[PDB]
């Protein structure tokens, strides 16, 4: 048994296909930002960021290196997983004639 409860979508319409992973410093941004905005919803994108930049600039060598090791591992897989997402697209598609082109 698994279903939703909240309404109003709750999941902003998002496209398909896998998206390349963020860089090292970025990997720590998507993890901190949430902690920033979540605690201070009064701060704007510009603020939430200006705050993180200061955090990463003061991260331990062990914390920075780890984030980098995850990138190479993330980007790599992203290519393998993506190379598959197409395996489905290459099957049954095209031919329809519409606003796409013409």
């Amino acid at each position: 048994g698994s279903s939703g409860s909240s309404g109003k979508k709750k999941k902003k319409k998002d496209p398909n296909e896998p998206q390349k992973p963020v860089s090292a410093y970025a990997l720590f941004f998507r993890d901190t930002q949430a902690a920033i905005k979540g605690q201070n919803p009064n701060a704007t994108f510009g603020e939430v960021s200006k705050i993180v930049a200061s955090m990463w600039d003061g991260l331990g060598e062990e914390q920075k290196q780890v984030y980098k090791k995850k990138t190479e591992a993330a980007k790599k897989e992203y290519l393998k997983q993506l190379a598959a997402y197409r395996a489905s697209l290459v099957s049954k598609s095209y031919t329809d004639s519409g606003p796409s082109s013409g």
